[PDB]
């Protein structure tokens, strides 16, 4: 029952590491010890400078072979236990029981929460790679879960571990659990618990500030590189890591009306899906106050009726107006003469037959603006056509979260539009 | 089949790859071809879908093995031949060409010209770890080379590409012959020439702007990875790539008297060194403008003497000064009452502490040179705080080059270096022991 | 499920094929654990790949090292090791998993596979003796599971139970191992799996092969010495030596309080002290006989004759009484009185300075010895003038030597006292045949 | 509980003092934990008190025994451990715990009182440099506080600190322990205590001491070889050597790919050899003017001349260039041409295997060597028809003296053009020792 002890969880700048090494050894003086970091950690560690204990320095390097930064390359036993900076080992043979456990159970994970002001907790944990998205909540089948919150060893087959494509990401208890949910993996937090450091890091609030700041940018760093845009919680707390009013949109120009993530296997990027509802709900406003008619037109019509929101896939949101009623906004006569940025940062456009609102200068989401005019009876345009008493009169219709205006029996709409059953058939990506 | 091409170095908004994929499968539809990136390029590449013909995403996935990502997983074949986007296959066996030339040589690397605006040339490269520094120059034995600039079809065993640690760093171009250098790998430059794409990539200004914005963000992330802090061009043309004015100093706070960098087994950075020298050089030209009498001290003497500069393991300058001559300098009497920010960004302060004045190169940049006021009390140079010496040491002072301008030392400095640190101190310097830090700590 | 670290510690330095063996061990998993142990650095350089899975480790002292890095255990962290040997490949994919499957399911501690070389590893028994200095080795009666190898094998075994060894790695392992497995009543099972040997194998020329047999057998004579083991017996008979001989120091030096220095080691005599002391006694009899000096067995010597017909297993030396009327019959005798001697054969003769005595040494260098003690009879008593401070130093009856019968001896027939039995009672006390101690147990018994 | 275990380590079998050691020791605390080591069972029988808390530890491996059984720290129970030598006595009560007092209160890492024997414990300065293969004593600059003892002392240090060295009771202890304790950068403090002397001291008689003398010289010698001591020194002279010599082969033997054994052993040239490098430069020098044979310093010899006026430490030969048009004047270069030579002071002259150079080795069995490289003008320029870079020959007129090796060598004029066109520029100011990471990688 031999278990490598692989702490990867510590601040250069302020950390127990060598306590904890120093505790296990005192339990077993052959004690295999891996230290993992991504560039070499100043002050010095000092760890102890026998064969058993070793410092794994994961960042390629000018004088080093590839497998120099490959973590299995340290690690010879079967199990490998990932301890987090602040615990300690007092009592002898808890990584053996924490085998046994892994052995005896269904799950390939068990973990052992620390002592420490924040001992681990289990949650549920649900992964959507083609939303960009991940769920947590409370765990149903606790003491089985998904993924941890807090501080704790946990323990798994070294050829479970170094399989996965990111096993030492930081931080671990972000990384580890999305890649182990995703795969079906559970968690068993067993009732075991190892003691805190006795003399902890970060005992200022200070280094607790400084250590809390890193790890944000961490995780923010990691969530970016591997898809997720964003975290969502039970009870609804949303923690967003995607693109804002400052930034581009995550996708850049489309090529073919096929943005990039489609041909990623994904859908459009949640937060890319919240500034189109948040330029979709601003424009209505502005055209409402400036008295000017408007109708849901196009996909976003369709995905109103289908679900009210925005098609999941979609990319942009489609109004038709009266081309009579244009110049009653200011935003619209100001297009006409060129772009215009107003003072809530949204720029209008003209372009030319319709107009286009995006959501910021750097944020280029955008609503298009179609003008139609009452020929005799028939809505057309000048560069396809519809009768009018769809128009006569409009209903309202829950749309990206507020109630949008739609065209009467707009079912029937969207079925010339689009073909009989459209609403019910969606066409999906592929 | 031998050779597995590899494509690394492209751009996704404008690349000529489907040309150069089709150029070699047009020579042998069964040619193994890998195109590398780290995200899914777009606009789609549209390559071939046939087995030989593979889209290597080399970031982590959390749906994905740690294979995945690792280049080896992707060639199955001896030889890798890196071929960079605007090149073309025209003549057929070029690559079993290349395979012929680099069994019957003696050069881990083979490389062939592209026929572009930019064709391969051949250089000299020595790196310098320890110096944290990558020296190129025009290469003494061409066509025998240690690293190339411009397009080329470099060739070489999968064994030995996928050993590296960075084995498709971008820029290619850079990282490998950084890699391949230090080994002292060399690449021979055949009389070979592949030709050029018939619709060359980033055919305009603006596409050309874009992709070297790009490049030039990657070489300085990719630089700064791998602990280049400095790169020259036959000892000139200086690009440096480390800490400045506005940025904190390289190696920050120092623990035990050892700074960050010998644990790393390296010297001193050279932005650092370049820093101390400036410094110096100000304040030198301020103590003496002011009418302050200094010399050199400690090791900072210790380095003049032995080959006039900075020894390349220190991080700070050390002046003994005249204490009666304190008060004839604004920035000394100023630094008594507190820390001062003089005219040109230098820090002057008063060592409460050991009663010395530090000033430091910027208010973010703690590169110091230190001066030690001495008072003389029966003929001894002397100090209040803690070794002092015979006055007549600095009747009269003597210049002595240091860090580029000329400095002034103690008369019989030979003598003065001995009684301070021992006899024979300058012909035996105390070299950097990674194996003995290792062990003390 | 089984993690396995292979360890290498049989090879030489100036030719071997340990990359080859290496290699072929990363081509089967690249991060398979290897530990390369040494005496010393390898010159010239074995070049082993510089990855954190091969580890080479350095057995000698070391100023700038602590006591873990030279202690081998530290360096393995699997459950099980493999130890194998230079001129051995991995060819077979998961050999080393059918090895631990094979253990796991056994009774022995050992498990071993062959190694396709022209000397594979065979099966032999194995008891080993350290109060007789000797290990004895036959075939083995109950093959696959043998108490030793004779070849080159693969052996693996569990980490802890190779560590625990007091010298795990000493050479040759071969050797060495099976001389602490087989003591402690553990068992290596041969296994019917072979490694391939190398595609270039070491020691491809004569001369290198020469100068590897020669090494090997220094190291091998080396252990044995450091272990204590004098004597190597093969069934056939044949026998190895290791300690005593002509031309070299006896193994033991003087000897204070009666007692030698292998007794407090819980010993008795080395074989090799023994085979001289007999040799000795068998010619310093023919040349008496052939003098014409009357002589008998006297002391621990007679009794060991009337126990078992030898020298006492824990005895030194070997007395014989004679009659000292007699001395001027043999030449060596004569020249003794006078100084020194060093004989026809080698053994040098001398008059004591201790008490009126002669000894005979078995050479110049090994002094092995027989004494002679000189009696005259005075009114049927035989005595002489100086004695020594034993119990067993005393005056006897003349009618014991009237006639002298004959006593099996150090594999010859030596003449002894009549009624030996009572002749040994009388100098030693009732029931001395039948009690055997150690010359004085005041100190040690 | 006690907390200090007895260790005696340094004693002779044949003639000690232990049983009294032991006996005063167990006087003051019966139950005081005594540890007597050593390589095997010491005769004559000791005779040591047969209680639990005196202990015999043989440092042998044997058959019949566990690993732990020849491991020191099996033995030792408590914090700390006291090295006590033969001839020393326990008389004054409580002396194991002033020190550990003593210990605990100051900052070095060892304590030691000296024992009144006629070699009292002396304080000393000990450098110890791996890469030069040196030991350095010299006087102790900063007594009581000492990197070294020299003479007899109870040394006190903690079971955990000692027990960690590689070699802890590596004989003789009083040089194993502190060149060890030293290179870690550990003080020893002598306090002012003092250990009494044996009542019936052993090795009384001037006999009884040259064999202790004898084989612990002999122990100190296989110490110092296998640790790789090859030179000791007091106060920079006195010099004492434990290498190569005259009679030998030189240390690092054989050369494989121009890269000497020392190189992969993160050490330098050693200084034996280095000595021998420079006897055998002064020779040939000498030679060399007394016949008339114009030479010079050239290659890594004028580059260690013109940078510290010495062979560069990390170098294993020594090149001069001489003027082919001379080697007539010489008669061992006359002899070389036709074979070896080995001249009248056992030095070896021959003429290369290939290459057009003389070679000038040490001795028959010692191949530290000179070579020599015959050059001759073509119109200006210096010339071997065999390949050293060709340079023109105005850098010989004249030649110029320069200190080298302990003596005054010939070079080219103006030699620090010379070195930059030979090496690059700036390379007598940028020299670079090895590196031996970067050796771990090239090879
Ligand atoms: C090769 C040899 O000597 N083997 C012996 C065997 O003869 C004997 O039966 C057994 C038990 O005494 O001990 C062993
Ligand atoms: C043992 O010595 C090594 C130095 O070689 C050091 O790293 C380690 O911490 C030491 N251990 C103890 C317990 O002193
Ligand atoms: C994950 O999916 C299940 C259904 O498979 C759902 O019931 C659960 O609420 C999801 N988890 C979270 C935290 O939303
Ligand atoms: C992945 O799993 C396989 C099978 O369990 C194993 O052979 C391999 O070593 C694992 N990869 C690692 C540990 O990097
Ligand atoms: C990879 O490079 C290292 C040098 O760090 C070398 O030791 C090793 O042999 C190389 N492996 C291969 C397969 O070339
Ligand atoms: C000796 O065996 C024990 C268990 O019996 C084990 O814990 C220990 O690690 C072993 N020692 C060595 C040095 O392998
Ligand atoms: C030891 O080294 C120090 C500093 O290098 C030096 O001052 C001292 O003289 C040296 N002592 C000896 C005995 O060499
Ligand atoms: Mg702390
Ligand atoms: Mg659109
Ligand atoms: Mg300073
Ligand atoms: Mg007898
Ligand atoms: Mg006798
Ligand atoms: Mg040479
Ligand atoms: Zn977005
Ligand atoms: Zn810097
Ligand atoms: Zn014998
Ligand atoms: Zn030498």
């Amino acid at each position: 029952p031999r278990v490598t002890v692989l702490v990867r969880e510590f601040e250069a700048f302020d950390n127990a590491v060598p306590e904890l090494v120093d505790s296990f050894l005192q339990q077993d003086p052959a004690q295999p010890v891996v230290v993992a970091a991504d560039t070499l950690p100043y002050p010095p560690l000092a760890l102890p400078r026998i064969p058993n204990v070793r410092l794994a320095l994961l960042q390629p390097a000018l004088d080093r072979p590839a497998a120099a930064s490959r973590p299995e390359t340290y690690v010879a036993t079967e199990f490998v236990a990932l301890v987090p900076d602040g615990a300690r080992a007092e009592a002898p043979g808890l990584l053996e029981r924490m085998v046994e456990a892994l052995r005896a159970g269904s799950a390939r994970l068990v973990a052992a929460p620390v002592a420490t002001a924040n001992p681990a907790r289990c949650l549920a944990l649900n992964v959507s790679l083609r939303e960009w998205t991940a769920r947590y909540g409370a765990a149903p089948a606790a003491p089985r879960c998904d993924a941890l919150d807090g501080d704790a060893v946990v323990l798994l087959r070294a050829r479970d571990l170094f399989n996965l494509s990111a096993p030492l990401a930081r931080p671990v208890g972000t990384s580890l659990f999305l890649q182990t949910a995703l795969r079906g993996w559970a968690v068993q937090l067993l009732d075991l618990t190892f003691a805190a450091a006795r003399q902890p890091p970060l005992a200022t609030a200070h280094a607790r500030w400084k250590a809390e700041r890193e790890g944000r940018a961490r995780r923010a760093a990691l969530l970016r590189a591997l898809g997720i845009r964003l975290v969502s919680w039970e009870g609804g707390r949303l923690e967003w890591f995607g693109c804002n009013k400052e930034t581009t949109r995550c996708f850049g120009t489309v090529v073919g009306d096929t943005p990039a993530y489609l041909y990623e296997e994904r859908w459009t990027p949640p937060c890319c899906l919240r500034a189109l509802r948040e330029t979709a709900r601003y424009v209505v406003g502005v055209l409402e106050a400036a008295g000017v008619r408007y109708w849901l037109e196009g996909g976003s019509l369709l995905g109103a009726a289908r679900h009210g929101d925005i098609i999941p896939w979609d990319y942009d949101v489609d109004l038709g107006i009266y081309l009579e009623d244009v110049g009653n906004c200011e935003q619209l006569r100001g297009a006409e003469a060129g772009s215009v940025v107003d003072e809530r940062g949204f720029v209008w456009e003209k372009a030319g037959d319709f107009f286009r609102v995006q959501y910021s200068e750097s944020n280029h989401l955008h609503v298009d603006l179609w003008p139609f005019y009452p020929r005799n009876g028939v809505m057309t345009k000048d560069t396809v056509e519809f009768p009018e008493h769809f128009l006569q009169p409009l209903v309202p219709l829950p749309f990206a979260g507020f109630v949008a205006q739609a065209p009467n029996n707009y079912r029937r709409f969207l079925e010339l539009k689009f073909g009989p059953g459209v609403i019910e058939n969606p066409q999906y990506p592929n």
